[PDB]
């Protein structure tokens, strides 16, 4: 079988997600217990945005300023706050669908799944990596701002991402759970622009393990290579560097094919310097590196 | 913004799912409101499976040969029958969850969502298209039988597909939600084959519009072609036949970016004739055929 990207179930997500309304800026925002989670930047006027000032334009702004929907039954807030880039909303109601749930810092290069939203309202749900430049190469449209990203762990939804804006390139930029941005953006309408970014070593590998343990293993070779050797191919590809750890991350899956990771890197070298040759691996013209090598194995024994 | 093959949100789904064991055997159904369907093989041991006759191994069975679970706290079945394919097994408890829902066949070149489950408890949630050969290419491993394909309307639950198979090829088959095949598979373990699938054309144009929406248009082209013209090429590249109907369903796209259908066949004429150049639509570095204009203009206005 495998391998397809999939995300976890929207199901425990969908439930949370309600609508946030401004005076003339609507956007969505996350219900857990009795608070509501939201981007600052719904207090924002398209005027605003050209550099605005958030300690100001909330001062000036009471918990009747704030519609929420959950649904159609409307909440009432009760309470207002702002942490980092994020509002919290206090509000009369607890979430009755509120799931076991946490709120974790998500580092480059891993991922999570996006349900993305509008007015308060789940339009889809995909998974997608955090790019090394800090950006995520996603789907979203006008007032998808608010929605979020979350992986699941047993029961408990771990939060990591909070959708606020788009960068010029077309690519995505947001904050963790704590309003803390990923990257250097910051919620102004600036020319800020993405980093270059990087393909990421450590999926390409996982995922031609992936490849392998699929019968579509033909990229493989009897050479082997050295991290510094690879290291130097990977800086002429514009690809991470390998670290020891990376190699320790890869034994598990290195172990249940019996190809060394270093033979792997091997074969890489070869794909990367002379090419694919319009062959397929897992039915692909190009190395994915959106998948881990724990997305990998969840998904591969 | 734009494009990623999102899935539909799975919550409406998940709630449905509950398993299913005879025996030694166990696999996902479908529990909406008095009914549980699921593949019938359930009645298999993999001695059965070697060309096996359902009529005689079913009424050796009785309403308490199945035990279904809602979660931990169990259903009792009261009724059972064989539609097709799939079981229908009565039971006690109306699903509460039960959402709005319909049982619709797919065609090929149409997509959907798949809720991988295992032990009637959801997996994973991605999209993929039906084939043209009938298959799915999917990540489906053991016990993963009776996870079922779907779309969203409004607010009501198209089922599409339910999971029986995985051919030699690692791509997978099932059947509509009254039990009917797609394709000529059998639910027998025998030496059954995949037709030999080819690219949905209409899909890849979809895309070539949804790069287009996105400022990926390099691959423009001033030239034209006439159907007949183009389905020579498509013919020696494996890809469909474009008939005038492909080409009227594209009509919309075609206006809100003002570039004729015909003049973007010129331009795929040309990426199948030349390649792609290691250059990248949409990131990518091989023609994706895996989404509808549909799926394309619901998200890219």
């Amino acid at each position: 079988s495998g391998f397809r990207k999939m995300a976890f179930p929207s199901g425990k997500v969908e439930g949370c997600m309600v609508q946030v309304t401004c005076g003339t800026t609507t956007l969505n925002g996350l219900w857990l217990d009795d608070t509501v989670y939201c981007p600052r930047h719904v207090i924002c006027t398209a005027e605003d945005m050209l550099n605005p000032n958030y300690e100001d334009l909330l001062i000036r702004k009471s918990n009747h300023s704030f519609l929420v929907q959950a649904g159609n039954v409307q909440l009432r807030v009760i309470g207002h706050s702002m942490q980092n880039c994020l509002l919290r909303l206090k509000v009369d109601t607890s979430n009755p669908k509120t799931p076991k749930y946490k709120f974790v810092r998500i580092q480059p290069g891993q991922t999570f799944s996006v349900l993305a939203c509008y007015n308060g309202s789940p339009s889809g749900v995909y998974q997608c990596a955090m790019r090394p430049n800090h950006t995520i190469k996603g789907s979203f449209l006008n007032g998808s701002c608010g929605s979020v990203g979350f992986n699941i762990d047993y029961d408990c939804v771990s939060f990591c991402y909070m959708h606020h804006m788009e960068l010029p390139t077309g690519v995505h930029a947001g904050t963790d759970l704590e309003g803390k941005f990923y990257g250097p953006f910051v919620d102004r309408q600036t020319a800020q622009a993405a980093g270059t970014d990087t393909t990421i070593t450590l999926n390409v590998l996982a995922w031609l393990y992936a490849a392998v343990i699929n019968g579509d293993r033909w990229f493989l070779n009897r050479f082997t290579t050295t991290l510094n050797d690879f290291n130097l191919v990977a800086m002429k590809y514009n690809y991470e560097p390998l670290t020891q750890d990376h190699v320790d991350i890869l034994g598990p899956l290195s172990a249940q094919t019996g190809i060394a990771v270093l033979d792997m890197c091997a074969a890489l070298k070869e794909l990367l310097q002379n090419g694919m040759n319009g062959r397929t691996i897992l039915g692909a013209a190009a190395l994915e590196d959106e998948a881990t090598p724990f997305d990998v194995v969840r998904q591969c024994s």
